[PDB]
């Protein structure tokens, strides 16, 4: 069914995001959608063909959800009194648009490769491993962004309720 390391990265973010309720928290909601979509991604990279259009669109959905995470976490940071946390939170959540832009590039590469041209099992495996590493980086960054966004809120209209 799956590419295990992508699914594991997805579950890793799911575990952090499900510490809290989505109610009145769109960072939490977006992060949960990201983890669910990234699990779908691991199915798609490990299915196919037929999965070409789906691979591209799934990455687009993930990138859209990550813009919401980024946008909100930047607002949290810029209300945070602790410079140490504020700076760290700005540092991480400003990696995210680049990583999720990279997710869209590498998914399209994996999906479409060289168009009509024939491709080896080596190029195919290499393209998988590029995608894998980028997915782990993304899941890591958002998980760190969730943790720090909550840490920063202690120093401050966003709701953190433990489940």
């Amino acid at each position: 069914p799956v590419n295990q390391p992508i699914l594991a990265a997805a579950q890793s973010l799911h575990r952090e995001a499900t510490k809290w309720s989505s109610k009145g928290n769109d960072i939490i909601a977006a992060a949960k959608r990201m983890a669910l979509l990234m699990a779908e991604m691991s199915r798609l990279v490990r299915g196919g063909s037929g999965t070409k259009r789906a691979l591209i669109q799934c990455a687009k959905d993930i990138a859209k959800a990550s813009d919401e995470v980024t946008r909100l976490a930047k607002e949290v940071a810029k209300q945070c009194t602790d410079k140490r946390i504020r700076t760290n939170l700005l540092q991480v959540c400003e990696r995210i648009p680049t990583i999720s832009t990279q997710l869209k590039i590498l998914s399209t590469v994996k999906a479409t490769m060289l168009g009509r041209t024939n491709i080896s099992d080596e190029e195919s495996e290499q393209a998988t491993e590029m995608l894998v590493h980028n997915a782990q980086n993304l899941m890591q960054s958002v998980k760190e962004t969730v943790r720090e966004a909550e840490a920063a809120s202690i120093k401050i209209t966003l709701r953190w309720v433990r489940k």
